[PDB]
């Protein structure tokens, strides 16, 4: 239904350090809640354009563009590395009028920036939902979907051509990993940030790069994830609600990473690994119960 033209006309941008984010904030009014939506890769705000209607009754959603992404600027040096995404994340979120206690809904990439923002900044935290995320260091492929050699394509000068000149995330993977078929004028929406061939595509290369493998992996991000993976496993007081994808991507291995988490719950909805596009309307609903059960 809703164009890209549709939602990005009710998003706002903020300058941000250097450059502008872009992102959606729901009508001002009096709110009880604040929930900050983030995507990942190769997506942006409009992933959560169904879902965020749930919880708006609720709360005020937010949910930004990252940078190099959606309609967020694009950084001149090219440098989209996980350190230069929480730089201007973390910039954005000081400019948004956030009240002390936010709740964190995350996906992929997003829930590497976002567990990495809670983990520094644990006191601004009311809950964390989380799907398809970023939990743990891969240390051993066996328990994890096997994309090893990918990865290591990907990271070849193979992946300059496969992302920059063929746009390989958005044309072939994202589409494999939505059960439904997307209208062309949802795909185009995913499309428009990076129609034009080249460095535009940046980011969505640097993101695979960065993924945290023990022993394979960029040391900065692997000492991040460990890091907030360590917190996160005995955060006793973080009202957490995993939502396991069915039969998802990652969701199998998140799930045996934390089942001993304490205070998650978990709730499975269909979809593969873009499971908003397949259960936006469960998937809201079910923040929705889970901020409800919040107070
Ligand atoms: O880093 C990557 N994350 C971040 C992440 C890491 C761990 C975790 O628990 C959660 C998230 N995700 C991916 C995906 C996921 C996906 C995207 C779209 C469609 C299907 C699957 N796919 C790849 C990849 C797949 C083929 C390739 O040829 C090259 C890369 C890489 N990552």
């Amino acid at each position: 239904t809703a164009t890209g033209d549709e939602w990005w006309a009710k998003c706002k941008q903020v300058d941000v350090l250097d450059s502008e984010m872009s992102y959606y904030d729901s009508d001002p009014g009096k709110h009880k809640n604040t929930v900050i939506f983030l995507h990942g890769n190769p997506t942006s705000s409009y992933l959560w354009r169904n879902v965020i209607p749930h919880v708006e009754p609720l709360a005020r959603c937010l949910a930004p563009d990252l940078i190099g992404m959606g309609k967020s600027g694009k950084l001149p040096n090219h440098s989209y590395r996980f350190v230069d995404h929480y730089r201007y994340l973390s910039a954005w979120f000081d400019s948004v009028n956030l009240p002390e206690k936010v709740t964190i809904v995350c996906h992929d990439w997003g829930s590497g920036l976002g567990f990495h923002w809670c983990n520094e900044h644990r006191d601004r935290v009311k809950g964390i939902v989380h799907m398809e995320s970023v939990v743990d260091v891969i240390e051993s492929w066996d328990e994890w979907p096997d994309i090893e050699e990918d990865i290591a394509l990907i990271k070849s000068e193979a992946g300059e051509e496969m992302v920059l000149k063929k746009n390989f995330f958005i044309e072939r993977l994202l589409p494999s990993s939505i059960m439904r078929k997307l209208s062309e004028e949802e795909m185009d929406a995913y499309r428009e940030p990076f129609v034009e061939p080249g460095e535009s595509r940046r980011p969505t290369l640097t993101w695979p790069r960065e993924i945290p493998i023990k022993g394979d992996g960029p040391e900065d991000v692997i000492e991040i994830v460990k890091s907030y993976n360590k917190w996160l496993s005995t955060s006793k007081d973080i009202p957490k609600l995993f939502i396991n994808a069915d039969p998802g991507f990652f969701s199998n291995a998140i799930k045996k990473v934390t089942k001993n988490w304490p205070n998650q719950k978990t709730v499975t909805v269909k979809g593969l690994h873009f499971l908003q596009e397949d259960s936006p309307e469960e998937i809201g609903e079910a923040i929705a119960d889970f901020l409800n059960e919040l107070t």
